[PDB]
């Protein structure tokens, strides 16, 4: 039971690096271009792998040349893809990403290809004895709340020394997803969500939202160059300053780098304070680099 | 496979992967949005022209630069989907196969474009030296790296000097961007296409103005051609007689991207079949006008 599993989206990121964001109805040349395997859960596996944690990914992919690229990338990272929910309806999602090389800003135009989401049916088919931690990227809530319950069930049946740790990401300001707050030992909530609920800082968001998590859970809110905060059962607010690189050149996947790093640190036994900090340390480092290579 | 002597039309130029996203509204910097639709397309002038030539029923080949990879794979498969011979591609060990990002605003039609990077080397004159020409009856060059392309043209001229009239390779050139370096290309080719956009930048306000004002720059005996959107197109040859065809407006205008390339390929095709310049202008306007009412190149027949 020593593999981390991330459940969520995997998409092909077609990326252009520009030195200024283009005004509407204008035309500008890009400095360079590349393809990356992206999606939150997928980006997190990249990071876990680079950190040395055996991990595996689970999500929908449609057979094709794109998927072939993605799988190859997964494999080069040593990510287990065996639990992938292969399909026959829909395309694999992709996006156009513009990365502003002058400040690391990233603009994402996303194509969700109707590809049907992973289901409780698919999940129930998974040998949970393989995993020390399961992270779930909040997408199809009603169908994921089910997967969560299945995980609780498995836990109710296990020595505390052998329970599967669970984390949840709530990233889009979307009603259906809020039911997810109520599950998992660790809950990640985004600045975008927090702002959409009227909160103007990580600390205010944590106070405002801790009521929604389940007893014993740690709530976590990262906030870009403000670093990140966390709040546990004891009611003590925890904070970490960011580690901004002198030149921020690419923030695409910083959030996923942070989540992966917190999970890793926690799974390794560290305190929440220490994990917050390691999360920022690794995410800040990634912001100084194009892509993920070399955060290690 | 075996390609019969003097059977193919070659187009030398750019091929690019265009990623096209339709959106409700232009994305603000550092935001994430869902598009209404997104499309991968093969683009580029020489590339577009090859597609049209194939649909017209001509054997045709593309020569341009690519680098091994998944972008080139998509592009090669799309070429072949259109019956284009890719065996003359100049494969590169350095650089990125061109790809461009285009964002189309659905609620005002605007197009915001991030152009491909500059990393890939253009086809060089030494690259072109290695090509056996006997295969081709017509070679068309999209003006890009002009100093190198001038050498390619001189090489074609040398080949022709030694041939009987019935095995001379016909040559055409396109000058599509207003850049001074490209202008030396006017001096090569039996047929020179100049775009309205270049004409305008030089200060000409019509096709008639452009042809009379630029004809001086072409080599003796050459035909100079200029299409002008809804005004159709003109041509001027050595006999000094300005030739013209009106446009053939379609029931409604759906997509004019690549109309110029459709026009170019169609004129080349017609002339390659031995039609008169006047017949070719007309045919070019008919095919391109038809194309303006269709999305893409399907059904231009
Ligand atoms: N400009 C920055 N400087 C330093 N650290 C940063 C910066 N932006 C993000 N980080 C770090 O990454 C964490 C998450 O930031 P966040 O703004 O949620 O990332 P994100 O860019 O939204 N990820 P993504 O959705 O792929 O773009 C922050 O808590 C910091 O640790
Ligand atoms: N709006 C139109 N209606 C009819 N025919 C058109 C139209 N636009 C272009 N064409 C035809 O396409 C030929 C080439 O026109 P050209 O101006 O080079 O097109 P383009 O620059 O590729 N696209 P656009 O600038 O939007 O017209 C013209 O000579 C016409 O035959
Ligand atoms: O939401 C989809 C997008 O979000 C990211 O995962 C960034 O976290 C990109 O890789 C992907 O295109």
């Amino acid at each position: 039971g020593s593999q981390i599993l991330c459940v969520g989206l995997v998409v092909l990121d077609v990326i252009s690096l520009v030195d200024k964001y283009p005004k509407e109805d204008s035309e500008i040349r890009c400095l360079s271009q590349r393809w990356q395997r992206g999606g939150n859960a997928s980006n997190s596996c990249t990071v876990l792998s680079l950190l040395g944690a055996p991990c595996a990914f689970m999500g929908s992919m449609a057979p094709g040349h794109v998927a072939d690229f993605l799988v190859a990338d997964f494999r080069r990272r040593g990510v287990d893809v065996s639990q992938v929910a292969w399909q026959s309806k829909g395309d694999t999602p992709s996006s156009c990403c513009i990365i502003n090389n002058s400040n690391g800003n990233r603009t994402i135009v996303l194509h969700d290809t109707s590809l049907p989401d992973v289901s409780a049916t698919d999940f129930e088919k998974v040998d949970l004895t393989q995993f020390k931690w399961i992270h779930i990227e909040g997408r199809n809530a009603s169908e994921q709340v089910k997967m969560l319950q299945r995980i609780d069930a498995h836990n109710t049946r296990q020595p505390p020394e052998q329970k599967i740790r669970v984390s949840v990401e709530v990233e889009k300001p979307r009603e259906e997803l809020f039911q997810l707050f109520g599950y998992g030992d660790v809950v990640f909530v985004s600045k975008d969500v927090a702002k959409h609920l009227g909160f103007q800082s990580a600390e205010e968001a944590l106070r405002g939202l801790y009521g929604r998590v389940r007893k014993g859970a740690v709530l976590v809110c990262a906030w870009a160059e403000e670093g990140a905060d966390a709040l546990g059962p004891d009611g003590k607010l925890l904070h970490s300053d960011a580690f901004p690189p002198p030149r921020v050149v690419d923030t695409l996947g910083a959030g996923d780098t942070f989540n992966a790093s917190v999970i890793f640190s926690l799974s390794q036994g560290r305190s929440v304070q220490e994990a917050l900090r390691f999360g920022c340390q690794v995410a800040g480092k990634k912001c100084g680099l194009q892509g993920f290579d070399g955060i290690v």
